[PDB]
């Protein structure tokens, strides 16, 4: 087909063409050149005279609509090799011009792969490792260096086994050091992130550089933008920390309040939340979230009587206390285990006689045992409540808590989305779940109260469990949207959105 466009050329009038695709853009170029009576057409090459102004080529010369203003450029080959000279002149004001351009050039892939074909990488970082440092800008210089470094390997061309490791070291020190230029920080994040989400050699170098609290202390500043390279390097080393060793870092960090740092210092900060920040605030609660991944898809084992004891300390919570009396032995081993089934029939199991049976149930496997024990643990009071209000399965309008806060933590799983990858796109996150170090145990304890306030609003039985459990699911996925900032405000919502409210709410 054939596009027009405009070229332009500085201090002289653009030439209007009739681009025809057919033709060779060399061809075009040679024509061009003719008219503006200039010499060695071969130094030159098109490229776009706005926005990002890529370099034009053979195969990407389709995407020119018609009416494009391009622009007559020095080719990229060519100028690749005169800006690498200029970083190796004597003169410097001449380099931190020759890097400025550098750092907008690496953008383009068509240049990179030339600069980069010019041994171009390891000219850059060699400038890093041994530079001179007395000079005025020497920071300025150094930013727009690791700039154009970065730029160049985010074009998937260079491999960063290939990149100098004393080079790395040298910019991790920039991070775990006490204060650094804010602008070589930033630089500095920013490549180590690169790093760690495009290899798997260089990523166990980073955790012996560069300690948990170092990381996290790039948290507690002013500058959103430093805060959000900062969330973006540790959301980096979750997503691709080994299966193996994920729930240790999460320790590790949570150990050292990364979530209550980032609840005072970003959601409650002074400066708004800017678009970049609460998607890294979407990644890290998704990956925070998936953590629950490996207990969720755990079934239980009934043959280990280490994990039959939990089990044990929750009908112990529930039934043994110095109000009752003594199973003392005289009492037959076929008595006392008719008591344990009774006991389980009470809690709501479903086999009754060995209850362990209930969690082989993936999802949600163990996860649902580790969240009745929390419950039990830290909210007694609750559980101790729940389970004796809703003790004789002779009544058949009693909530059965066994399979209740099975199906529950099931659902919330769903609900909470574990066992995604995060995307590029999302920017949505629920706030308050940075309220709390146990937020999801939390969550469990609170709807564990409303299936049970919603069971006995709707009067129902056994035969309408799913019933039930398709109320509260709704009941708290209505009360999300309005994104409350604690645990408190989310139970507050709950409260309102009763099962006589959410009847109204569909007759809309």
């Amino acid at each position: 087909d054939i596009v027009k466009v405009a070229i332009e050329w500085p201090g002289a009038n653009a030439q209007l063409l009739e681009i025809d695709q057919k033709r060779p853009l060399a061809s075009i170029i040679k024509e061009v050149c003719d008219g503006w009576s200039l010499p060695n057409p071969e130094y030159y090459t098109l490229r776009y005279a706005d926005g990002p102004q890529l370099y034009i080529t053979e195969q990407t010369r389709s995407d020119i609509k018609n009416g494009t203003i391009l622009q007559l450029a020095i080719s990229p080959s060519r100028a690749a090799r005169q800006l690498m000279e200029r970083t190796q002149s004597s003169n410097m004001e001449t380099r931190l011009d020759a890097m400025k351009e550098l750092a907008k050039l690496s953008a383009d892939v068509t240049f990179a792969t030339e600069f980069i074909n010019m041994d171009g990488i390891i000219v850059l970082t060699r400038l890093v490792e041994s530079g001179t440092k007395l000079l005025s800008h020497y920071s300025e210089m150094l930013a727009f260096t690791l700039t154009a470094f970065l730029e160049l390997m985010d074009h998937g061309i260079v491999s960063w086994d290939m990149v100098s490791i004393t080079f790395i070291k040298q910019i991790a020190g920039y991070v775990s050091q006490p204060m650094v230029d804010v602008s070589i920080l930033q630089r500095s994040l920013a490549i180590l992130e690169s790093m760690v989400l495009n290899s798997q050699s260089l990523y166990q170098k980073i955790a012996e550089e560069i300690t948990v609290g170092q990381l996290i202390s790039h948290l507690q500043v002013s500058n959103q933008e430093i805060q959000t390279y900062a969330i973006a390097l540790i959301n980096a080393l979750f997503l691709k920390a080994p299966e193996d060793k994920r729930q240790d870092m999460a320790n590790a960090f949570a150990q050292k309040h990364l979530r209550s740092i980032i609840l005072n210092h970003v959601i409650r900060g002074n400066r708004p939340i800017k678009t970049e920040m609460a998607h890294q605030l979407y990644v890290l609660q998704v990956l925070t979230f998936n953590l629950l991944e490996e207990r969720m898809m755990t079934k239980m084992d009934p043959n280990d009587q280490a994990q039959r004891d939990i089990i044990f300390e929750l009908r112990r919570i529930a039934f043994d206390a110095e109000s009752d009396p003594s199973n003392a032995p005289g009492s037959g081993t076929e008595k006392r285990k008719a008591m344990y089934t009774k006991d389980y029939k009470m809690l709501g199991f479903t086999n009754h006689i060995n209850p362990a049976m209930d969690f082989t149930q993936t999802p949600p496997g163990m996860l649902a045992l580790d969240n009745m024990l929390y419950l039990a643990k830290v909210h007694q009071d609750t559980y101790i409540r729940i389970v004796l209000e809703n003790s004789s399965r002779e009544d058949k309008h009693e909530c059965p808590f066994g399979r209740s806060a099975i199906e529950l933590t099931k659902m919330l799983c769903e609900i909470l989305q574990v066992g995604e990858l995060p995307n590029e796109g999302r920017n949505d996150y629920h706030p308050m779940f940075f309220t709390h170090d146990r937020a999801f145990e939390e969550l469990f304890g609170i709807c564990i109260q409303l299936l049970n306030k919603t069971w006995k609003e709707m009067r129902a039985t056994a035969e309408d469990f799913n019933k039930v459990m398709q109320v509260v699911r709704e009941q708290i996925t209505r009360a999300l949207p309005s994104k409350p900032n604690s645990l408190d405000q989310f139970k507050s919502k709950l409260r309102s959105l009763s099962y006589s409210e959410i009847l109204r709410l569909r007759q809309s």
